[PDB]
């Protein structure tokens, strides 16, 4: 009939560096109906035991893994993981899948909700990551080969042959190039527009071993075991400090981009949106998601109706701080 959802965790009592790839956390291969998908983040952490190797937990294991695992910081865990499970989870059960659509999200919500998971395109995933090829093209979730070459070229060009933080600038720049080129439905607004400048830090901040305090870069051996494998490092220590999104600001600076999409199903069509959340107006982004939310919920009642106000409230105790304070919407009353 449903869970309760309890309140996120708040920081880990320590936050120094530790080993993380350790005796309890053995990295395993996967086994028949186990989920992995488009963060590498989630899918090390799954792989190593941080979360069910199944690749389904519920928010609060997710934020405890991501804090246990990789030193995330406490407020940024909060506004992805609800973030993540107001779009994609299945908020009568508590359950987020981590790649695709499984039963072991329990019974489906009522359409067009779905609790398909962080595979589903266009709120939350978008195009011109990393590793992942943009949707469009057939396959959002696995890694592609390809582009973990460009990412190693781009290392060679502007790294040194690691990945620091110019590489990031580059990188990301070249790979909305690549977008808008050749992918008609490419979007990179709202919601995309933001997670797209923090995820190019999070390997220097997060998957580059806490132990180094000078000169942050990644190794492409590294960056292959997580991106690729799912795996850490061998004696792999997480960061020294709390940390997410430091830099993300120089990535964006490093090549000026302004939120929109290519027009019209036509390549080389890119029109500015001038209505979509940036780096200067974050609230945007949580009355857009809040909007998107309402979409996929239009009339709930029940155990439904409370744990969406629960979540949307939780998200908002993380979205106040990292936007610099957002005025609560209560699409639904209060409980
Ligand atoms: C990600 O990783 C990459 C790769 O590891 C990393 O890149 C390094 O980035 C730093 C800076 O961001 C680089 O270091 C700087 O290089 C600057 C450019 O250097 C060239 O030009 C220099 C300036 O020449 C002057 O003088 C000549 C006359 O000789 C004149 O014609 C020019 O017009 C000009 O006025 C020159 O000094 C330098 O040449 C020396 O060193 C090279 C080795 O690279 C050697 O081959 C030469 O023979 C010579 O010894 C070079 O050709 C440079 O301006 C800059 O200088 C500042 O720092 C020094 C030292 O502290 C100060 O004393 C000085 O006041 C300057 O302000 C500095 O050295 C570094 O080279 C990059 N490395 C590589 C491999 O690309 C990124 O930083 C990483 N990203 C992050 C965020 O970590
Ligand atoms: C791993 O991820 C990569 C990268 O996303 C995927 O490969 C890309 O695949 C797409 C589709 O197959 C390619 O796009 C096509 O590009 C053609 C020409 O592009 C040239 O220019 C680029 C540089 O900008 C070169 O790198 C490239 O080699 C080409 O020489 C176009 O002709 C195509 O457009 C046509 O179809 C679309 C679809 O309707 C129309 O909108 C267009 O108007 C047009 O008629 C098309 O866009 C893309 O170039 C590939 N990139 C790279 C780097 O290889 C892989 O699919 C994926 N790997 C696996 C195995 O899944
Ligand atoms: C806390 C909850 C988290 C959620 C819900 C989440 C979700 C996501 C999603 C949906 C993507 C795909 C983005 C897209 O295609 O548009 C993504 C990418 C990514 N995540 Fe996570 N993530 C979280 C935590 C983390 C952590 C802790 C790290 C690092 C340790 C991390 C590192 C990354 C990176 C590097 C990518 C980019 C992958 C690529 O482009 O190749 N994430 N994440
Ligand atoms: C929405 C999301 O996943 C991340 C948001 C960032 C945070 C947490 C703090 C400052 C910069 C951003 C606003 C981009
Ligand atoms: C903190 C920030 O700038 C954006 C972060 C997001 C990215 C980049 C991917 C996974 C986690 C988030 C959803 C928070
Ligand atoms: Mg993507």
């Amino acid at each position: 009939q449903g869970v309760d959802p309890p309140p996120p965790p708040g920081p880990p009592s320590f936050t120094g560096t530790k080993l993380v790839n350790d005796a309890d956390h053995p990295w395993q291969p996967l086994r028949e109906g186990d989920i992995r998908g488009p963060c590498p983040g989630l899918n090390t952490l799954a792989s190593h035991g941080y979360l069910p190797r199944d690749g389904v937990a519920t928010p609060a294991q997710i934020i405890t893994a991501t804090q246990e695992g990789f030193n995330f910081e406490n407020n940024a865990a909060i506004v992805a993981t609800y973030l993540g499970h107001l779009l994609n989870g299945n908020l009568v059960t508590d359950l987020l899948s981590i790649g695709g659509a499984t039963p072991k999200t329990g019974p489906p919500p009522p359409p067009p909700a779905h609790a398909g998971g962080l595979n589903v395109h266009g709120t939350f995933e978008g195009d011109a990551g990393m590793t992942r090829a943009d949707e469009f093209f057939g396959d959002n979730h696995s890694f592609n080969q390809t582009l973990f070459d460009k990412f190693v070229d781009f290392s060679n060009r502007y790294g040194g042959g690691f990945y620091n933080l110019t590489v990031a600038g580059e990188l990301r720049y070249s790979r909305i190039q690549d977008s808008i080129a050749t992918n008609p439905e490419f979007q990179f607004k709202n919601v995309r527009f933001i997670t797209a400048y923090g995820e190019t830090v999070f390997p220097i901040n997060l998957f580059v071993d806490g132990r180094v305090t000078t000169d942050r870069k990644l190794s492409m051996e590294d960056a292959a075991s997580i991106f690729r494998d799912m795996r850490f490092p061998d004696d792999f220590h997480r960061s020294a400090v709390p940390a997410s999104n430091e830099g993300a600001d120089q990535v964006l600076a490093a090549h000026p981009w302004v939120p929109g999409g290519n027009a019209d199903n036509q390549v080389n069509n890119y029109v500015e949106d001038p209505d979509s959340a940036d780096f200067t107006h974050l609230c945007r982004l949580y009355e857009f998601v809040v909007g998107s939310v309402q979409e996929l919920y239009p009339n709930p009642t029940g155990i439904l109706r409370r744990n969406l106000i629960k979540n949307l409230h939780y998200w908002w105790t993380g979205v106040n701080v990292a936007f610099g304070g957002c005025d609560e919407l209560f699409p639904y009353g209060q409980l």
